[PDB]
């Protein structure tokens, strides 16, 4: 019953500062423009110890499956090849991505009926709010 309140199908309803987050990460112009238009659905499921997070949009479809605390390799929507580790910290899914000596952290939390996603790279934060689909 690990992660029960995250499981389901979620739709993006608002984004703030995502262009600047993508800039900070190193995403190029054309990818930022197309990625920034997307209104993904995020589909979270759990089977035993394995959590799966899918993101589907007109821009890209991504899927990760993982065990908490156990590093895995991820190809991000912008084609970075990163090493990822996801843990639960006080009810928040904390996702760290490492690549080329760089690091970004993505937090996912349940707040009221929303799933709030906070993406941080150095001093730049973006907040993306999802609602149940
Ligand atoms: O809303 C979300 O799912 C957040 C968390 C995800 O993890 N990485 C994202 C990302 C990075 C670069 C690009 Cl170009 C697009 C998307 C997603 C944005």
């Amino acid at each position: 019953h690990m992660c029960d309140a995250f499981v389901g199908t979620w739709k993006l309803v608002s984004s703030e500062n995502f262009d600047d987050y993508m800039k900070e990460v190193g995403v190029g112009f054309a990818t930022r423009k197309v990625a920034g238009m997307a209104k993904p659905n995020m589909i979270i499921s759990v089977n035993g110890d394995v959590i799966t997070i899918k993101s589907e949009s007109t821009f890209k479809n991504t899927e990760i499956s993982f065990i908490l605390g156990q590093e895995f390799d991820e190809v991000t929507a912008d084609d970075r090849k990163v090493k990822s580790t996801i843990t639960l910290d006080g009810g928040v899914l904390v996702h760290v991505q490492k690549w080329d000596g760089k690091s970004t952290t993505i937090k996912r939390k349940r707040e009221d009926d929303k799933l709030v996603v906070e993406c941080v790279m150095k001093g730049v934060t973006s907040t993306r709010v999802y609602e149940r689909a």
